[PDB]
């Protein structure tokens, strides 16, 4: 199945229903995918996931609360990293990659840290590490972007200024298009409040681990003006960490992957088959 | 031909003698490829020159007096790009994609900016725009290398501290001695010192154009510690220009491309083919 046919499944654990797809054919390493800030299993670029589940099975998910899981969103980083450990757990799966995009890519370097050994390689995109001074102001970047409907809000966040950039934003909207049945919920208020209040904290509260101590082969993938996670934080992923390979993409933000997505594929498919 | 295989030919132009080699089948555009400082046809990684050569006609050449190319090297980047001009104009390429590593490197910026028609694509691998202040002490830092026998001579300028570094450069001198038949000579004195003025000249010397003027697509790659160049120039690079991807390679130095070759390859491969 591709994304756009794959059927929304759903696994009750320890009392909340999560929902989920299984892009590909099912694989003995899959990739499991963290989402961003408000986003559902239809935020998801097709041609990213469609490209990557060529190559193994792949596993978006909400996480709790969030679209169609059930139950209530945690307000912090570490516990969404519990949460979507009873959910892949619950799947049977054990041993993983992970794909994490802006709040994704929090809960990846958190799971690493705490589960080492389920994880073989990560990508972290469009993030930032623990105590970022840039996402102290995270809630006000929120409220100017609430000012703005959706086509504005969407290239406010995900994109530069530039005919380019936009047109390529434009672009990723209708690419969000192509799934026409069995679409997720939206994220609802309550996750959305508790998502605000974890990406904010990642920020102000004092790193719990350090950075240098994920030994993991890492991917790290960013635009070159990220407003939300300052682009030179992804360059400090990269000093920071042993083994991180990172690219930067010309004239593009927080969106970056989607302004690029086949150049994306292209990249994550050697690192994850072969780096 | 492959790169073992591959004959050495000479073509006279304007009373100089260039050495080089075509690799691969022919094509309508070629890669150009200009090489490090005292480098010949032979130090060339004979991974990288076959992986690209699968999908497209490259060329590699010895500059004006360099190994078996006769005559004087100059003393300046500007002498050495209207001299490759000269040579890549006789072979009747007229339209090419360019991949420049460290001295090369600053070739193909000059390139770009006197001739940008005849310039398709670029590839930076281990370099820094004009001006630069590290290199206003390459000549100490070469005086300390040649304190050095070959294989820490070798390792001292192309990879970093760590044992894993240090062994993927014991492989990249391996992958150098494949090259059984029709070898080059190698730099001579003259061109080295003409190289090393160079080099040290662009650094010292104002800039005389504007790196965001070069319009091209671009990829730049470098390793997380080049102590020749400063990887902070590698994101010097990305800032400044308007349409390049950069990629940093982990644990690695001046010789990023030879410590993950495969990495590069199918990096550069995606950037010619695709973006
Ligand atoms: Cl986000
Ligand atoms: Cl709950
Ligand atoms: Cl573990
Ligand atoms: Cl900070
Ligand atoms: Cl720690
Ligand atoms: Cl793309
Ligand atoms: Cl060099
Ligand atoms: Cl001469
Ligand atoms: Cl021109
Ligand atoms: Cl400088
Ligand atoms: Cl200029
Ligand atoms: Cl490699």
């Amino acid at each position: 199945n591709d994304h756009a046919t794959a059927p929304t499944q759903y696994i009750e654990v320890n009392g909340t229903r999560y929902a989920y797809r299984s892009l590909g054919a099912p694989s003995d390493i899959p990739l499991i995918c963290f989402q961003h800030f408000t986003g559902t299993l239809d935020n998801w670029d097709p041609l990213i996931t469609n490209g990557l589940s060529k190559g193994r099975q792949l596993i978006i998910f909400d996480n709790k609360g969030v679209g169609l899981s059930s139950g209530t969103t945690p307000d912090n980083v570490a516990a969404m990293t519990a949460d979507a450990l009873e959910f892949i757990t619950a799947l049977g799966i054990r041993y993983f990659d992970v794909l994490g995009f802006s709040l994704g890519g929090f809960i990846v370097q958190y799971m690493a840290h705490i589960q080492p050994d389920m994880i073989r390689k990560i990508i972290i995109v469009g993030a930032a590490p623990q105590g970022v001074k840039v996402l102290h102001t995270f809630p006000d970047l929120i409220a100017r972007a609430m000012q703005l409907e959706p086509k504005e809000r969407f290239l406010f966040i995900f994109f530069e200024q530039s005919e380019h950039s936009r047109s390529k934003g434009l672009a990723t909207l209708g690419r969000l298009y192509e799934r026409t049945t069995d679409r997720d919920q939206d994220a609802s208020a309550q996750a959305i409040g508790a998502q605000l209040t974890a990406i904010t904290n990642w920020g102000k509260k004092t790193p719990s681990f350090e950075i240098t101590s994920i030994q993991h082969p890492v991917f790290v993938v960013q635009g070159s003006n990220d407003e939300m996670m300052d682009t030179y934080n992804s360059y400090e992923l990269f000093k920071q960490l042993p083994d991180a390979i990172l690219s930067l993409y010309p004239d593009a933000a927080h969106g970056s992957f989607y302004q690029y997505p086949e150049l994306f594929v292209s990249q994550t498919e050697y690192f994850l088959d072969s780096y």
